DNA sequence: CCTGACTCG
DNA sequence: TGCGAGTCAGG
């Protein structure tokens, strides 16, 4: 009662079926030009282990893996795409993965391997990842027949395991946000990953020698306001320096020690103008080893390319996730980081960069879902809260409020509806607490229907024990109705969320499989480079400006239908941070 | 390896 | 006492 298995030397018309469960073997956790260790393939006609070097340099198998027809089951087929297309062979007819299929079930189980996902089936023929590579310096392949099995039952496991997932999903509704779009998202973030963003190095180097200069100063500086030399990128020092040297009052403490976190220093700017230094030194040197030396060192030296990669199965709303590097959280918002943007440039010779964001999208989201008669009919009349937020709190004329100011009204308008405290809101603001209660107060009076939504949510949640979103994601929420305030509370706010930043988070996905196949269809060269929660950001041929225009912002603004309009604004430019 | 700092949505 | 993320230097 084992599993009896194939070692195969050389491939057979039997292992070329259409139809099984494929598993392509890549260890390294940056799947980009990365080894592909075994690939092992299991359907009716029997279980089979191949190693790379023969099956990838067939000419039968290569079709087969490249032949629509023939449907293959995996686990992170994404994976297998890209390190598939840096061997320069092409996948095809991937339709299930089972990676997928666990993460919509529950994405708090963390499934990052197939044993997590067969556990939710109390299927044991398979062992964990980790079991069979090992840990950090003792991570490594094992002999071919110890690595043979693994592949051949983690193979086993999904061929087993298809029809059982297929199932729950079904039940749960979410058979075709499986089916028709995160499987289908997945092919297109595999292609979106192996394009790559070019980077501009010359540039970026140049702004590194320039920072390192800059940031010299305001250390210096800092030593001479400090009466001493330490180091400011050690808040342990830095608390010795300004609580107990510079004797600055303490507002606020952590489990190690003396605060020294960003809000905190700004309020002590009344009493030592060293804070604002430190916190513009911060600044820079977050943007020196982030994105100049760290971001250097991710270029791919022969075509200046760097390849993220994006978590499809990580976020616990439904989100998508980016690393090595995370070109999500790219600077923007002060001018000094904004410049790191010159560096990322279109991949060819007349190409330029266009983006396209959603306005204010989870407070149209969240009209939809609450019907809010007063938030809707805003939208209906194309209003910008945030405008109109920044208006209020700054107590100044739409004309005057500033591209940062709406900025800091913005994040005022998410952190109330989402829950924040009279004590938070006021200590963000540095006002009166009463006056964040009042103005709190006040904004839930005018959007009522908003008020009640999250009040109604957070008892259906405590009912259910799970939220859902439009596309029927979903997220448990088991300590909604724990005994601890502290945990409640944390879990009620989640219901009042998710949600809604879930919904957000579908909707784009969804526009993006539209736009991808309206640009195939429209033969256009232009394609998806980056996403950015509620952005797209794309690079194509000047000539192609004109369509996009007006092809990005109308597939965006129609991938769904609300109760309230879509709006998207875009730009286009020769460099990213021309894309304004 | 952990915090706590910075970055973005 | 709003939510969701990732990477870095220092300990
Ligand atoms: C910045 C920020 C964003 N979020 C969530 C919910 C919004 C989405 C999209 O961000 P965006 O700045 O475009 O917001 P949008 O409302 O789309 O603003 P724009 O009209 O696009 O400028 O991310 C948040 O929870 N807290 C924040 O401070
Ligand atoms: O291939 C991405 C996919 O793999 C998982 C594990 O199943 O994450 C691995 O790869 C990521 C990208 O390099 C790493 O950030 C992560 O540490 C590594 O375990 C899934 O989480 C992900 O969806
Ligand atoms: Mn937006």
């Amino acid at each position: 009662a084992k599993m009896a298995f194939t070692l195969a030397d050389r491939v057979t018309e039997e292992m070329l079926a259409d139809k099984a469960a494929l598993v392509v073997e890549v260890v390294e956790e940056n799947y980009h030009d990365a080894p592909i260790v075994g690939i092992a393939v299991v359907n009716e006609h029997g279980r089979f282990f191949l190693r790379p070097e023969t099956a990838l340099a067939d000419p039968q198998f290569v079709a087969w893996l490249g032949d629509e027809t023939k449907k293959k089951s995996m686990f992170d087929s994404k994976r297998a795409a890209v390190a598939l297309k840096w061997k320069g062979i092409e996948l095809c007819g991937v339709s299930f993965d089972l990676l997928l299929a666990a993460y919509l079930l529950d994405p708090a189980q963390g499934v990052d391997d197939v044993a997590a996902a067969a556990k939710m089936k109390q299927y044991e023929a398979v062992r964990p990842d980790e079991a069979v590579y090992g840990k950090g310096a003792k991570r490594a392949v094992p002999d071919e027949p110890v690595l043979a099995e693994h592949l051949v039952r983690k193979a086993a496991a999904i061929w087993e395991l298809e029809r059982p997932f297929l199932d729950e999903l079904r039940r749960n509704e979410q058979d075709r946000l499986l089916v028709e779009l995160e499987q289908p998202l997945s092919s297109i973030l595999a292609e979106m990953e192996f394009a790559g963003v070019k980077v501009d190095t010359k540039r970026l180097e140049q702004m590194g020698k320039e920072l390192a200069e800059q940031l010299g100063t305001v250390e210096q500086r800092i030593y001479e306001l400090a009466g001493q030399e330490f180091n400011i990128n050690s808040p342990k020092q830095l608390g010795v320096i300004l609580f107990e040297k510079l004797q600055l009052p303490v507002l606020k403490k952590t489990k190690t020690g003396y605060s020294t976190s960003a809000d905190v220093l700004e309020k002590l700017a009344p009493y030592h103008e060293i804070v604002e230094n430190i916190l513009h030194y911060r600044q820079l040197g977050k943007l020196q080893s982030t994105y100049i030396e760290g971001l250097l060192k991710v270029v791919r030296p022969a075509t200046k390319k760097v390849h993220t990669i994006f978590n499809q199965a990580l976020t616990q709303t439904g989100r998508l996730s980016s690393t090595e590097p995370n070109l999500q959280n790219i600077p923007i918002r002060l001018e000094e980081g904004r410049k790191i943007r010159q560096a990322f440039v279109p991949s060819e010779s007349d190409w330029l960069i266009f983006a396209a964001d959603y306005s204010q999208i989870e407070l149209r989201v969240l009209a939809h879902i609450a019907e809010d008669d007063n938030l809707m009919e805003a939208f209906r009349r194309d209003l910008d809260i945030h405008t109109k937020t920044a208006m209020d709190i700054f107590q100044v004329s739409e004309d005057e409020v500033t591209p940062n100011m709406r900025r800091q009204a913005k994040a005022v308008n998410y952190g109330i509806v989402y829950g924040i405290s009279d004590y938070g809101l006021a200590q963000n603001l540095n006002i009166s607490r009463k006056e964040a209660a009042e103005f709190i107060e006040r904004y839930f009076e005018s959007f009522p229907g908003v008020k009640r939504y999250m009040e109604n949510i957070v008892q259906e949640a405590k009912q259910k024990g799970y939220v859902t979103t439009l596309l029927h994601r979903r997220r448990y929420l088991p300590d909604i109705t724990s005994r601890n305030f502290n945990v409640r509370s944390f879990a009620e706010r989640m219901a009042m969320n998710t949600p809604i930043q879930g919904s957000a988070a579908d909707i784009i996905k969804k526009a993006m499989i539209d736009l991808n196949a309206r640009l195939k269809e429209e033969r256009l060269q232009a394609h998806l480079l980056l996403q950015v929660h509620d952005e797209l950001i794309l690079e194509a041929p000047k000539e192609e400006m004109e369509r996009l225009c007006r092809l990005v912002p109308e597939v965006m603004e129609q991938a769904v239908t609300l109760r309230v309009p879509l709006k998207v604004d875009y730009h286009y430019g020769s460099t990213w941070y021309d894309a304004k």
